This record gives C-alpha cells, structure tokens and sequence, in this order.
C-alpha cells in the first residue's frame, strides 16, 4: 500500500533522520509499497502565517499552492499509513515538526485522517521523550488517525534501536496484509461528540460547519460509524 | 531599564502580536523602559539545524552570526526582563516561539537567564493555554530565568484581557523600582544539582563543562549561591 513518511528535521547530521531512513528501509525491504519520504531536505513548507478566521471559518489556505503544502495534503489523503518522525529539542517536537503539524492545522476539526493508520517515531538523548510522543498521539488521534504504534528512540538505549524499528515494522506489515482494520477510540469518539455539539451552533455560512454537513458528520451515531456508513 | 520583548507570530491579523504591543504600550505609557520587540517581522531567524555534538559538546553554533540570533542572544543577555509571547497553535508554542526556543538551546544547561525575570503571554481562542504556559513556564526556569508572572488570553474570556495585562506590568513595575529581587525555585536548585552529577564526569574538553569550570557552577552550594556570589 501508499506510506507517507515526513522527518521533521534540518540537522544534516541527525540521528532522527538516520532511524527513520532505516525503518524506510527496513519496511521496503521486506514489503512491496509505495512509500513517499519527505523532509526539509526534498519538501519546501514555508512557516505557516495563516489565521484563524480564514483558516476555520472560511477554509481558506493560500500557502499549499505556493509550496509543497498542497502535494503533501494530497499524499497525506491517499496514504494508507503516515509515519511521522521528529527529534526531541527542549522537551518538544521540532520546529519542522511543528510546522508540519499547523499546515495541516486546517484539519483539526474535520477528522480528515479517520481511516488512516499512524506510527509516530521520537529520537531524545535521554529525556523528553513521553512528552513528545504523548503530544504527537493527541494531534494525529484527534485528527481520526489511528495510532497504530509509537516508537521512541534514545541514546541510553540505542542498543534496542534496531529492535524497536522492526516491532514498529511488524504492526505496518499486519495493516499492509489487511489483519488491521481502522477502530476509533473512547478518546476520539468523545471528541467527536464534543466537537459535533460546538459545531451545531455554529453560523450556517462557517466552513467547518458546512465541511460536517456536506460530509455528513452531523447525521451520525459515532465517529467509527460514520467512517463505515459514509 | 531594558525589556526584551519576542512575539513568535507570523499572522499578520494576529491577536498574540496585538496583544502583546498593547501590553508593551502600557509598560512605555508608565514607566521609562528600554524595550527591544523583535518578531519574525522585524527580525531574521533561520530555523534551527544544529547538531547536539558540536552545539553541547563542542559550543559550536554556525547560525548567529549568520542572521538576527546573535543580536537577539546580546540583548537577553544585557535585558533585565524578558517577554516572551506566543499564539496558542494545536495545543503548543507556535513554530517561531520553538524556534526561537531551539535557536537559543545552546544555553539549556548554561544556566544563562539567572537573574533575569521572565513573563509570559500565550493567547488562545478556547483551549491549550495551559500547555503552553507550562512549557514555556519549565523552558526559561530551566535557564535560570524567574518566571515572573504568567498570563494566558482567551476569546472565552476577553473580557478580562486589559486587566490579566495590567497585572502583568505591576509585576514588572515591581522588579522596576528594585521590590522584587531574583530568587531560585526549588526546581531550578534540583535541576542545577542534577546537572552538576552529570557534568563532573564528562571529558575535560566538555564545552558545558569547561563553561561551567570558568564560570564557577561546580564551586556552589546552590544556584541561587552561585548567582549572588561569582
Ligand atoms: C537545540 C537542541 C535541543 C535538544 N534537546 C533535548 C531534550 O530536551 N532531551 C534529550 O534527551 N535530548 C535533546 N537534544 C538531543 C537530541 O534529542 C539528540 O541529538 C537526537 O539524536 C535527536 O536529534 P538529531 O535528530 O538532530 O540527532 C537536543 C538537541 C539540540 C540540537
Ligand atoms: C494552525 C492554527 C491552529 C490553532 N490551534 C488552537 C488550539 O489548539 N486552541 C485554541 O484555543 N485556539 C487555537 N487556534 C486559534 C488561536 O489560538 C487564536 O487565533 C489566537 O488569537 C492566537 O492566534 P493569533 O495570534 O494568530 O491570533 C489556532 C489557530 C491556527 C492558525
């Protein structure tokens, strides 16, 4: 199948970089797929300068177009399993990872990425760890995604490095032989229906709004539902 | 005295950015301050790329002196309160709020920001705001700088947003007229003495090492000691 792979990071020397190539490697080496690396490196992404108000309430987004923001979306919805990678600077995803992550902003409401499945992967020296891996869960499950396995590298424990990139190996290759079907979770399904009654109130005119009606995310039981049903 | 004030917004109809000129307004309209406000507007900061051996070990860094850091870094340093503002972006700093973190992670465990006192300003529609402030809140102690006072603005709650500023300049008012004077948390002490272990048995060319054998950080009882001593 489609596997999209983004590595936050500009460090020509980085140890991220290094460990998501070998899970690249790794996976292509034992499975036939499509898979789409990008980084800093081979994918322009201009600092997200949207606003709030186009953003949301109007759905409007010029950046896409006017660098690789519009063909990483496109991969991103054709996709069946997105990896995504970042270091551990100051205790925080990177600044290339966190740009990623408000250039697909635009999604945060729509569920967009229901049906995908997602590894994340964080490489720390020796701490910060837990708190990046723990925010990238939170963004990409409340986007729909489903978190199919997180893995965190660090230097204290590079021996198991290797190990820890063919485990996250084996889970894509149970959703790649389709033993892995998309389940939502408790998490995602409250989010759902928190985010359905804030957007029922909303003005007729709102994108989001409009995005839920014309997706038909209104007129249904759960999020998983839904997904099967529509 | 001198204010350094760093708003990491790139929306131009910004409401962090307005909300931090305002409060820069009031300090000015009160008191006769030497503030410096950068943005991504008016200053130039490439997104950080170095690499944790040369950046740590070796006190290598290839980009201040390339662009805006190397003025911004002087003016922290010669600053006696710092401002850092940042929007509410998916529950996280903004991109240029983390690069401008990343940019000056050179001092993460320098201790550069003692003596100094921190506020900090995110802004939200709804949610995050915690996160936020409590990652920026453990980033500047972590350096040494006290966290002044912390303010967190939402459209939930604009209504209080001229008070939650006004508060803000009173405690900066306070450090002003020499009330307030630079006090150590038992957070920072632990981690002062937590990095102390770790830095007495790296190599003798250690960069943070030798910084700290120069400035004196392993002849202390304390961090707050060390400050008021050497
Ligand atoms: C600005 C900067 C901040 C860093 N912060 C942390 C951190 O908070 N915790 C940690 O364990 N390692 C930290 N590191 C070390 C990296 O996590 C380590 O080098 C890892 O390999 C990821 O970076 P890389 O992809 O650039 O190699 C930092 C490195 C840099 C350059
Ligand atoms: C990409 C993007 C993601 C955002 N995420 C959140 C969020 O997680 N929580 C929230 O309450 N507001 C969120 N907002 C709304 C902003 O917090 C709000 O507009 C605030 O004024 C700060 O942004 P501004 O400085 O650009 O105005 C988001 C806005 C954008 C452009």
């Amino acid at each position: 199948n489609k596997i999209f792979i983004y590595a936050g990071v500009r460090n020509h020397n980085s140890k991220t970089l290094e460990y998501t190539k070998r899970l690249s490697s790794i996976i292509s080496s034992r499975n036939n797929v499509d898979i789409s690396f990008r980084t800093p490196f081979n994918s322009e992404l201009e600092i997200s300068n949207s606003d709030s108000e186009e953003l949301f309430k109007k759905g409007i987004d010029r950046q896409s177009n006017a660098d690789d923001g519009g063909v990483i979306k496109k991969e991103l919805l054709e996709s069946d399993i997105i990896i995504i990678s970042s270091p551990v600077y100051l205790q925080n995803v990177s600044v290339d990872t966190k740009n990623f992550i408000e250039r697909i902003g635009g999604w945060s409401h729509l569920f967009r990425l229901a049906g995908k499945f997602v590894v994340t992967l964080d490489v720390a020296e020796s701490n910060g760890s837990d708190n990046v891996s723990e925010y990238l869960r939170d963004i990409f499950s409340y986007m729909g995604g489903q978190i199919l396995h997180q893995v965190s590298i660090t230097n204290s424990l590079k021996d198991i490095a290797e190990a820890q990139l063919m485990e996250a190996t084996y889970k894509i290759e149970d959703v790649l032989e389709g033993k892995i079907k998309y389940k939502t979770t408790d998490y995602q399904e409250r989010a759902y229906q928190t985010l359905k009654l804030i957007l029922e109130n909303y003005d007729s005119e709102h994108f989001e709004k409009m995005y839920w009606e014309k997706k038909r995310l209104f007129e249904a039981n759960s999020l998983e539902e839904w997904y099967y049903v529509e």
